[PDB]
């Protein structure tokens, strides 16, 4: 399943970054899934059905200062999350943007411990995948590499005695047709004197 | 000085795993960094140079060995056909480990326990360090990518060019021994034109 992290910030400890992975779902048009962590505590719960189409068009709203909204908040956000109320609600007092977006569940489930050990294995997986690509890469590269320079060499090489055979081939035939000026000349000159 | 994390999963409990954020320099014979958490407290601790000498004693081993040992066990990897028994007794609150092998209890190694008093700063600061690699590896891969498909394409190129050169220098010579020929021939009509005129007196 797709997931990625997005780190949040805290009012109380502005200096320790929480880093929490969220995971998500299908497509937000049909039901959107947030994660959230503390740091102590684990709590990864899927929102259920009967919950987005009654709350979704019945103020009257245009859709489209919702839907790009969503899109919009995925692709700073305030998470003001209070352990003194334990629930999942920020103010998003941000610059021409101030709403409600998500009628959130706050998530809790029985095993916590489950959802980390298959971050940590993940991240181990694609480490272990980045390195033996970025070595077989490597190799691969440094091999193309020496390929180019041996090839930049042996052509260097031919072009190299084909252009001294040119040259000389040319100042052969310079000094052929010199002589041949030269032999013109001196027939013309003695045929003038005849 | 890298971090690496190795997860050593038990098939038959998967509640606890270790940590091995070890700081090492080219040997391993000396103090160093391990950590053993559940989830909420961890224990630390280093080992001095105290019990390491019968262990290239008893079994008559000199170093390298144990070095190798350490690298390959410490780090990532295993054997599905060798088993490993990592038991950690919560019950009788007495921290050891023991490696069975041939039916005979040897020993590995000892390492007692210091409770760290900042769990969460080191294991935050070891995850964005992963996230960091991870992200540091990403971007060497498709780096190495983008220069493997350039240099692929400059060897298409150059051998094409390679290929051009070669079959047409024959032509260019031929052409030059056809130009310097006709030159040859257009002189000595010019000599035969000459001795015409001078024969006659």
């Amino acid at each position: 399943m797709e997931r990625k992290i997005s780190r949040i910030h805290l009012v109380s400890e502005p200096s320790i970054t929480h880093f929490l992975q969220v995971s998500w779902e299908k497509t937000l048009e049909s039901g959107f899934v947030i994660t959230l962590t503390d740091g102590h505590s684990a709590w990864t719960g899927t929102v259920s059905e009967s919950e987005i189409s009654q709350e979704a068009d019945d103020m009257a709203m245009e859709k489209g200062k919702y839907v790009g909204e969503l899109r919009k908040a995925l692709l700073v956000y305030t998470f003001n999350f209070s352990k003194e109320s334990c629930y999942f609600f920020f103010e998003k007092n941000l610059k021409d943007v101030s709403f409600r977006l998500g009628s959130f569940n706050l998530e809790k489930v029985e095993n916590p411990a489950e959802v980390i050990r298959e971050l940590i294995c993940y991240c181990l997986d694609t480490i272990a995948e980045n390195q033996a690509k970025n070595e077989h890469l490597q190799k691969e590269n440094e091999r193309l590499l020496r390929d180019w320079n041996d090839v930049q060499g042996r052509f260097e090489k031919c072009v190299s005695a084909k252009e001294a055979l040119e040259t000389d081939l040319y100042k052969r035939f310079i000094l052929v047709l010199n002589e041949k000026k030269t032999k013109i000349r001196s027939l013309h000159n003695k045929l003038l004197n005849a």
